[PDB]
C-alpha cells in the first residue's frame, strides 16, 4: 500500500547502502571518542533512519522500521540497561527522536532560552543511541548479504569498544 | 542586499538578547568546525561537507538572529531562521575580497559556484547528498559518490571564513575562538 522511488532492485544496491551506513557508524564513533557527544548523536539518529529506510525499501514497491530485537542477556541489554532501552524505543514510536536529533546540531531559542547541542545531549545518551544504532543496523541488515557479514565484523568491534 | 532586508521586514523566534547567548552560538559553531575538520581528515568527505553546509546556515542564523526583530508567537513555517527549508537564512557570506586567504587557498572560480549554489538553494540539495542516499531515475547514488575530497575541503574553508568574516569581533571571546579556527583554515590550505 506504500511505495518510494527509493526501492532497492539489486543486491549490489543494498551492499552500497550498507557501506554508506558503515561509514556513518564509523563517523559517529570518531565524533563520540573525541568527546563530540551532541554531533555524534545527530549521526546515530541519522544511522537509525537510514537503516529503517534501507530495510523498508528492500521490500517496498516516523519511518523507524529498525527496532533492534531486545532479548535478555543480549549485547544491547547489558550495555545500556532497560532504563535506557525503554526510553529510546518510546521516543522512536512517538518520534521524539526527530526533536532530539534537531537539538544535537542546531542552536534554538525556546521559551526565550537559547538551546545549544552541548547543553541538551549527555555522553550517556550519546553512547546508548550509537549502540542502539549499531544494533538497528545489525538486526535489520546484517545477514542479507555475504558482504553484510564482513561489514558486521567492523561494527561488532566498535560496539564492543563502546560497550566495554 | 544579501541578508540586509530580512531583519528590517521579517521577524523571527530566534532572537539573541545578550553576548553570553551569542558566545554559546559561537562556541557551538566552533564545535561544528572542529567536527567537520576532524571528519575531513579521517576522509569522511560527504559527512564533513554535510556539517560544513550546516556551519554556513548556523553562522547565518546566529548573525541575523542578534539583529532581526523578535516575534515569540510566530510559527515555524513563517520563521526565516528557525526553519532550514528557507534558502534566505544562509544569506550571510564571507566578504569577497581578492588576495584574501580564501581566494588564495581555493581560487575565485568555485566561490561563485558556492554563492550561486548558495543563492539558487543548490547548497541545500548539495547538503542532502552528503548525508542520505537516494534513487534517481532508478539509479542509487550514495553520499561518497556525490561529494569529492576537493569539494568537502572547499566548503569547510568557506564555512570557516563565513564565521570569521561574519561574527569575529562582536565579542572578546570570539577573538580567542578565531585563533583556533585560523589554525584549521591554515592547516587545510597547506
Amino acid at each position: 500500500t506504500k511505495e518510494s522511488k527509493f526501492s532497492l532492485k539489486s543486491t549490489d544496491d543494498l551492499n552500497k547502502c550498507i557501506d554508506h551506513i558503515s561509514v556513518l557508524i564509523k563517523d559517529a564513533y570518531l565524533l563520540y571518542t573525541n568527546e563530540s557527544f551532541a554531533t555524534s548523536t545527530f549521526i546515530s539518529i541519522t544511522i537509525i533512519e537510514e537503516v529503517g529506510k534501507t530495510h523498508i525499501g528492500m521490500f517496498i514497491s516516523h519511518a523507524f522500521g529498525s527496532l533492534p530485537t531486545i532479548k535478555m542477556g543480549g549485547r544491547l541489554n547489558k550495555a545500556i540497561g532497560d532504563e535506557m532501552i525503554d526510553k529510546i524505543v518510546e521516543d522512536a514510536e512517538t518520534g521524539e527522536l526527530i526533536s532530539i536529533r534537531e537539538s544535537s546540531l542546531y542552536a534554538d531559542i525556546i521559551d526565550d532560552i537559547l538551546e545549544v547541542p552541548s547543553e541538551k545531549i549527555s555522553k550517556e545518551q550519546s553512547r546508548a543511541l550509537l549502540l542502539y544504532a549499531i544494533e538497528c543496523f545489525d538486526d535489520s541488515l546484517v545477514g542479507y548479504t555475504h558482504h553484510s557479514f564482513e561489514v558486521s565484523e567492523t561494527t561488532d568491534e566498535l560496539f564492543e569498544k563502546l560497550a566495554n
